[PDB]
């Protein structure tokens, strides 16, 4: 869960405004407002199931205890300082701790929550990685350490682990062919990446419905997937900082190799754009079927 880094955060956007915006004549509106921290029109199930989506994804609504849960402000607020006035972020955390319990229905916890998005929305939106001015400035110190907006997910990983200008960086000519290496480094490098595109999650647990979702993305059924993911997981290593290089590893040496590239291909294309599906939903082409750095791989 907490705290979160501005790509975190920007992901849960995304992600929830993709999954809720309307098809149709009212989404460019709506990801307009959206995009501005306007939680409008309120009387949209769009609006309130987008709202409720990211409340979740943070942890502000937590939907098994069916409470809102203030710790993750303080969460946040301690890992960037920068980002808050320790008394306007007390006054929004005491806003959020204040609020009864609410039914996990999109309707009841946007209702519940909306108040305090309005009576608190510069407090959340600096807090949150909302306030471009604010994020700006922590990317630029960030650097080369996390990934960048308009940046391929995988790039950032390659570039932090087979960094050009090094001896390493010729190994991306057999790792971007699916070439699965053996060495710490490369185990290292897949934690990066599966860690990135969400098929392992922060606390290095298998996310299937991330790998399905995926899959569907692509046109490719998820049964045959759920099988082998299901057979790898039997098989998971004790030690949890290999199991994204042991689930990518299974991956690409089983009966779904195929539909796994195709699938893990059009997912690093999209990760160079978390916003690639706002405007409007892109439909999937297959690309026609090496360089690296414009130099001819071996
Ligand atoms: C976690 C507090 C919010 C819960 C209330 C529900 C939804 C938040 C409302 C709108 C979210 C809009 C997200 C817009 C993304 C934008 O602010 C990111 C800009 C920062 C950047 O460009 O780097
Ligand atoms: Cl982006």
């Amino acid at each position: 869960m907490g705290p979160f880094d501005p790509e975190e955060m920007l992901f849960i956007f995304t992600r929830c405004m993709e999954d809720n915006l309307e098809d149709g004549a009212n989404r460019l509106p709506m990801l307009a407002k959206w995009k501005e921290w306007i939680n409008e029109p309120v009387d949209s199930p769009a609006t309130q199931c987008f709202g409720k989506c990211v409340l979740v994804r943070t942890g502000l609504y937590d939907p098994v205890a069916q409470k809102f849960d203030a710790s993750v402000i303080q969460e946040q607020f301690k890992a960037y300082p920068s980002l808050g006035e320790k008394s306007k972020v007390e006054a929004y955390a005491n806003a959020v701790k204040q609020l009864p319990s609410t039914n996990n229905d999109c309707a009841a916890v946007f209702k519940a929550y909306d108040p305090v998005h309005k009576a608190h929305k510069d407090t959340s939106k600096n807090l949150f990685h909302g306030n471009k001015e604010l994020t700006k400035g922590l990317y630029e110190k960030l650097g080369k350490d996390i990934r960048q907006k308009k940046q391929s997910y995988f790039e950032f990983c390659e570039n932090k682990y087979y960094p050009a200008g090094s001896d390493k960086r010729q190994q991306l000519c057999q790792i971007r062919q699916y070439t699965v290496l053996d060495d710490a480094l490369f185990k290292e490098h897949t934690d990066c990446v599966m860690k990135g595109i969400r098929y392992i999650t922060k606390d290095n647990q298998l996310d299937v419905e991330e790998v399905k979702r995926d899959f569907k993305l692509v046109n490719k059924d998820t049964k045959a997937l759920e099988e082998v993911l299901n057979d790898c997981k039997s098989k998971e290593p004790s030690n949890a900082k290999e199991k994204s290089w042991h689930y990518y590893k299974c991956l690409v040496e089983s009966s779904v190799k195929d539909d796994f590239k195709e699938a893990f291909d059009y997912r690093e294309v999209r990760s160079q754009i978390y916003a690639f599906n706002l405007p409007k939903n892109q439909a999937y082409s297959k690309p026609a079927v090496m360089e690296i750095d414009g130099k001819q791989c071996p």
